[PDB]
């Protein structure tokens, strides 16, 4: 039953995933869900933002938890930059006249580890003059990763999470 | 003649190497060597330099001009960080409590970049919690590319200097 593996990730979610108060929403939005296709969504979602949160800690950067683009992180912290791409970091930290942006992916094979390396790499050099003449350093991370391990779940909870979630997607395909 | 293709390698790097002055000490170091295999090693850590200067205004930190370790760096700012691994990165920057760590390199194949990619991300990942107790963040960088290519000379040049480079290397083999 889809209802049986709906039930297995709710538990996989609640007892196997650590409790940092940055996943909470996250895990509050994929609890909510019934429908199958919706789980799934909710429940690819809630994997992206361990892998994101754990890239951010590990880069040194905070968690771009509201999806703020670079043109209102700036904004905030009074920094006025007008005409620039729209770019939703994974990650931010603006210190000094310094502004760390963070990228982070999931690639399986080498050539897409590469390829994808050099699309986020060109995405966050496309914004460097824009930001130097507003008088802010960038400093770009891109963190290319080969699995879908992070710290917020055991290897075990993250592979069975990822095969229920592959037994929702084939009960809506 | 090998003098004939020192003279070649001597005018490129006088005439077609941009004179930013972090490059000055090492075309120096090239310019002084008379010798074939001399001229070769000289003439790789050139071009190498290029690739780390690069990667340093790339990635807004300074580069490790003085082939500093991470160590040093911190002692230099007032922290003292005790029993730390040998690290020289390609750049650096301590900011606030915080400390940006480059790493930079070049690979040919997918494959080798990926394994390269993840070798200097654990590297620089060995550190954090030793320089999290001295009261340091770590923002770890890690700059992979696919060719040679830089900001300090033309493309034609880079390519011309890697083509005398192959006939001095196999004139001493």
């Amino acid at each position: 039953h889809h209802d049986e593996i709906i039930s297995e990730l709710r538990e996989l979610c609640l007892n196997y995933i650590e409790q940092d108060e940055r996943l909470s929403r996250q895990k509050l939005n994929f609890l909510g869900q019934r429908e199958p296709r919706m789980v799934l969504i909710e429940g690819l979602k809630l994997l992206s933002r361990c892998i994101e949160i754990d890239s951010a800690d590990k880069s040194g950067c905070t968690h771009n938890h509201d999806d703020k683009s670079v043109e209102t992180i700036l904004v905030e912290s009074g920094i006025v930059c007008p005409g620039l791409p729209l770019i939703i970091p994974d990650g931010y930290k603006l210190i000094d006249n310094s502004l760390i942006l963070l990228e982070c992916f999931v690639r399986s094979t080498p050539a897409s580890f590469e390829k994808k390396f050099i699309e986020d790499t060109n995405k966050l050099a496309c914004i460097r003059e824009d930001l130097a003449v507003a008088g802010v350093t960038l400093v770009p991370i891109v963190d290319g990763r080969c699995d879908y391990d992070n710290s917020f779940m055991p290897e075990w909870a993250n592979f069975k999470f990822r095969d229920l979630l592959f037994k929702l997607l084939e009960y809506s395909n």
